[PDB]
């Protein structure tokens, strides 16, 4: 893994869910000059403590994902984004729970999901109407398909 | 005037003016055993402290007229509204600074000005097309006149 994955495109929850089956738990032991087990850093409650905010952590997620989609069809944008909307979907929304991994910080991570689609689906769209002056429907308005509140989506 | 203007239409600022010119102060007397004019609310500081506060009102609703009529031209909205800017921009202008005085709250009176003004082309506008149906442009967008702000523009 840290050969394969540079500092460079090394995500940070999908690295610590690949370290969670690569540690010993207390099942370690230290070469000195009697083997030695350090028994402060090296036991399993740090397993346990470790497995239980990742379970957490994936079921708010899977709870946020089942929303966005419904969002996502609702508001009427499957007629764009290539051959398959729900590959682009998951990849779109994965590629931000994977960042932005608090609890307390959802707006920030649906926000990123859904800035993503549309910038997707307009691109999508002027690479296929063949460029950006041949355009005659509108456009600017279509911003206003993210929920409404007081200091987010007035700028 | 306290008999040919109601309660229900009486400006405060109108009626200060007005009354700005009926207050002698020490040329006055009050009848009893024997003539004697009262001191504490008849006065001299009362009249200069009034003329005071109501030249700096003059001075700052006198700018503030300025500046609204620069935007009002600037904005381009004589072409398609009113038969008259002037009297509509004076009338729509006075209201506000009539019931608005205090001066540390421009940002109110600026608003239902700009507001007001919007509101009355839109109205004439389409009196003038023959109703809502054939409006054939699009006014949403005609909301964007208004200067931008943080927390004052999504409302």
């Amino acid at each position: 893994y840290a050969m394969d994955y540079p500092w460079k495109a090394s995500l940070p929850r999908i690295e610590t869910r690949l370290y969670l089956d690569q540690y010993g738990g207390s099942g370690d032991v230290w070469i000195g000059k009697v083997l030695h087990r350090m028994t402060l850093f090296c036991n399993d409650l740090y397993l346990k403590a470790a497995k239980a905010d990742f379970s957490n952590f994936q079921k708010e997620c899977r709870v946020e994902l089942n929303g966005l989609r419904r969002w996502y069809l609702r508001s009427n944008l499957e007629k764009f984004g290539g051959t398959d909307p729900q590959t682009t979907l998951m990849t779109s929304y994965f590629l931000a729970s994977a960042n932005i991994f608090e609890a307390n910080r959802a707006a920030e991570r649906l926000g990123w999901a859904r800035v993503a689609l549309l910038a997707d689906a307009v691109s999508s769209h002027f690479r296929r109407i063949g460029g950006p002056k041949n355009s005659t429907s509108n456009l600017e308005e279509l911003i206003s398909l993210v929920p409404f509140d007081d200091a987010y989506s007035g700028s």
